[PDB]
C-alpha cells in the first residue's frame, strides 16, 4: 500500500506535462485497488490539454499497476 | 428542501459567463448547513487558469445566493 502509492506517484510523474502529484487517495478492496489522483499541470495548457494529460496518466498508471481496478485522475494549475 | 436548493445552486452556478451546464453536482446536510461539490463545464480551449477563475467565481456567486451552503468545491471539464 505505500508500496502501491509510490508505484502510482512514480508511474504518474514518468507522464509529460505532469508537475507533480497534489493528491492521492487510495483503498484496497480484496485484492483491488480503487483510487483518486489530482495532478499539478501548467496554468498555461488548455482543459483539453490537460483533460489529455489525465487519460495518459490513467493508462500509464493503469498499465504499471494491473491491480488498479479503478483511478480517477484530475487536474490542477501548478506552478514550476 | 434540499431539491430546491439543489436547482437553485444549479441556476446560480448556470448565470455565470464561461459556464457550460452543470455536470455533476453533490450537496450533504453537515450541521443545518450544506456542504457541496460541482463540476461544471467550460471550453475546452480556455487555459487550465482561466477555468479555474471560473470555478472561484461560481462559488462565489452560488455561496452568495445560498446562506445555508457553508461549503462548495466546483472543478472544470471540457464540455462543448
Amino acid at each position: 500500500m505505500e508500496a502501491v502509492q509510490n508505484r502510482i506517484v512514480e508511474a504518474a510523474e514518468r507522464v509529460p506535462g505532469v508537475r507533480g502529484v497534489i493528491h492521492l487517495r487510495a483503498r484496497y478492496v480484496g485484492q483491488d485497488i480503487w483510487a483518486d489522483m489530482i495532478i499539478g499541470v501548467d496554468p498555461e495548457n488548455t482543459v483539453e490539454q490537460a483533460h489529455e494529460i489525465c487519460e495518459a496518466v490513467q493508462a500509464a498508471v493503469c498499465g504499471k499497476i494491473r491491480r488498479i481496478e479503478s483511478l480517477h485522475v484530475s487536474a490542477e494549475a501548478r506552478e514550476i
